[PDB]
């Protein structure tokens, strides 16, 4: 359980994110498929991206980035009341798009090395500690649907 101080780290840099959704998205999703491949072989609908300037060039993984981080922010801004946003998003991830919950631990990992990248000054140490934690959180009720769900790995 985040603290108040803790989700108000959050999502003071969360703001910041909103500012510029669609680049963060594809920073995130591009620093994703470079350090574990295996997550671009997820998607068939980019799977076809061989290097990083292609990916850059993608409107439509741009389109995605933007889908992703929407979701994530509306999520966020629930502060652990996010039971109705992360049902959807288990069910589908588990049993459709198959995503292992160590993959979900991947894009944590490259959400956070973008927003450190982008928002120094308002993500010092006890902003990414926040943000760990709020992944973490986030993993963990999504981890407990896939359990539920058959799909725990
Ligand atoms: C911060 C975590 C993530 C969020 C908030 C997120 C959000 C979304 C959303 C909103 C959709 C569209 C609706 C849906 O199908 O549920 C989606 C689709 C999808 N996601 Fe994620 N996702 C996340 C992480 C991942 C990861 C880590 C992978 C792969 C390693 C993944 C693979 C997919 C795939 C394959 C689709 C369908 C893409 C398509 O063909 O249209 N997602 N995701």
């Amino acid at each position: 359980v985040l603290s108040e101080g803790e989700w108000q780290l959050v999502l003071h840099v969360w703001a910041k994110v909103e500012a510029d959704v669609a680049g963060h998205g594809q920073d995130i999703l591009i620093r994703l498929f470079k350090s574990h491949p295996e997550t671009l072989e997820k998607f068939d609908r980019f799977k076809h991206l061989k290097t990083e300037a292609e990916m850059k060039a993608s409107e439509d993984l741009k389109k995605h980035g933007v889908t992703v981080l929407t979701a994530l922010g509306a999520i966020l801004k629930k502060k652990g009341h996010h039971e109705a946003e992360l049902k959807p998003l288990a069910q589908s991830h588990a049993t459709k798009h198959k995503i292992p919950i160590k993959y979900l631990e991947f894009i944590s990992e490259a959400i956070i090395h973008v927003l450190h990248s982008r928002h120094p000054g308002d993500f010092g140490a006890d902003a990414q500690g926040a943000m760990n934690k709020a992944l973490e959180l986030f993993r963990k009720d999504i981890a407990a649907k896939y359990k539920e769900l058959g799909y725990q790995g």
